[PDB]
């Protein structure tokens, strides 16, 4: 059935369930399918008319290698996307004659990480149950990821989740989503320290091998194969709305750690006809500079109005590097060794050409992003958040061809009201079902920034 191999070539070859629990490989690499499941044009035509859930079952099942029985998989996919307050799950809104926005923000935290998290948490619950295990999920957030994680893992049977965030330094909306979920297996830890301090405590816990063992610790991050896998689906559903497979479709993705756009690459590898895949970056433009020059070189991180894309390095870019080098693990090891030692590497000509043959990249500054929010509101009556506006700006600059362009809208404007207001004067409004959010009771524990204090809290409260 399906096996999973590391980008660094010397880790155990794993089945789906293990790849899901392993996370990062033994050799320091990232897991990828040994081969991609394939869909012919007729097999894609056969998806026409199907619900989001039905397309998800078709597209994702081959990746699970027969390890999750069909009835169980078509409960957990149904339940995952039942949390999205939109019948289409991820609907298109047309913004110009050949341009559409794919709204990934109808889920429980109004942001695109819900798509993968809501299924990942259920798949993990199932795998753990099947092995008679439990897990203690631990992560640090500046606000947004923690919410998505807590809304996904809240109320799962086999996990307890602990998210550390900086006391007094999270936006009101973001904090309330972490702390008012009402679930008994959720623990929001407000650390008397900054985001970097929260990350250091998490790294501390993961380095404490006895602690990890005793608590069955597992991480929240962008590099597990199951944060990426579910995202393949909406490339299919969007492209089917626009006539797949009989015409190719292009996508622009506001991109930070590359997992989103890598899922689009995966869709293409599976047979979805895709013309352009366009990386859209903020002022932290390592990926844009990489496509221009081949020089993936770390520079200082700028704070922008699209903070979820404020990256120094792109955590899943390594997955594309592996594919671009024809799965030459030694080449990938070399480049990553270079990054670690010297802060950059240069991609050689053949793999760089392979990347450029399928991807392009552009950037949007804070002012350009604001200008895009204001013009799209003015011309269409349509309100973008800043991350999504980056996508629209870059899509319009970089699009080439006759294919329809789908721009991924990765957050609701109400998630970043300051930047939206600054750009266009509108104070965005929360969806009606969330209109009470600011009145929900918060419930969180303030802890000092000390590894032993946090470990004791986790030890006391985890059921693991
Ligand atoms: C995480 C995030 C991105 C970047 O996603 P990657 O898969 O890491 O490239 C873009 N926009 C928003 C709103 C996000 O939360």
């Amino acid at each position: 059935s399906m096996k999973y191999v590391s980008t660094r070539g010397e880790a155990p070859v794993l089945g789906f369930s293990d790849a899901l629990l392993a996370g990062l490989a033994r050799d320091g690499g990232l897991y990828l399918p040994q081969e991609y499941p394939q869909f012919t044009a007729e097999q894609i035509r056969a998806l026409r008319g199907k619900s989001y859930v039905e397309v998800a079952l078709a597209v994702l099942t081959p990746f699970t290698g027969g390890e999750i029985p069909a009835a169980d998989f078509e409960r957990m996919v149904r339940e995952a996307y039942g949390t999205f307050r939109h019948d289409a799950v991820c609907p298109l809104v047309q913004t110009d004659a050949n341009e559409f926005v794919l709204e990934l923000f109808h889920g429980p935290t109004l942001a695109f990480k819900d798509v993968a998290m809501q299924l990942l948490a259920r798949m993990m619950d199932y795998v753990l149950a099947q092995r008679g295990e439990r897990a203690t999920i631990v992560g640090a957030t500046s606000g947004d990821t923690g919410g998505a994680a807590i809304e996904a893992f809240g109320g799962r049977d086999n996990t307890d989740i602990f998210i550390l965030f900086p006391n007094g330094r999270v936006s009101p909306v973001q904090q309330r989503q972490m702390t008012s979920s009402g679930f008994s297996n959720v623990h929001a830890l407000s650390i008397e320290g900054n985001f970097d301090d929260c990350q250091n405590l998490v790294k501390g816990m993961f380095n404490d091998l006895e602690f990890c063992d005793a608590l069955s610790l597992s991480g929240v991050n962008s590099i597990n194969w199951a944060r990426i896998m579910p995202q393949v689906v909406y490339y299919f559903t969007a492209a089917l709305s626009l006539g797949a497979p009989d015409r190719a479709v292009s996508f622009t993705v506001p991109t930070g750690n590359f997992g989103d756009i890598f899922a689009g690459y995966v869709a293409k590898r599976m047979g979805l006809p895709i013309e352009q895949l366009i990386i859209a970056t903020n002022d932290n433009d390592i990926l844009s500079r990489t496509l221009e020059s081949g020089a993936y070189e770390m520079r200082g991180v700028a704070q922008t109005t699209s903070p979820s894309m404020d990256i120094q390095i792109s955590s899943n870019f390594e997955r594309l590097l592996f594919e671009a080098h024809g799965r030459d693990a030694a080449a990938v090891r070399g480049l990553m060794q270079g990054l670690k030692q010297s802060g950059g590497f240069t991609i050689s000509e053949k793999p760089l050409s392979a990347i450029r043959s399928e991807f392009s990249a552009g950037r949007s500054t804070v002012d350009e992003t604001a200008a895009t929010i204001e013009s799209v509101l003015s011309k269409d009556g349509y309100l973008l958040d800043p991350h999504s506006a980056i996508g629209v700006k870059v899509a319009r600059e970089k699009a080439s061809g006759t294919a329809p362009m789908v721009v991924l809208a990765t957050a609701h404007p109400a998630k970043f009201p300051d930047a939206v207001k600054a750009a266009c004067g509108v104070e965005p409004q929360l969806p009606a079902w969330l209109c009470d959010l600011m009145q929900r009771k918060e419930s969180f524990t303030v802890l000092h920034n000390e590894l032993k204090i946090v470990e004791e809290y986790v030890r006391h409260h985890s059921r693991a």
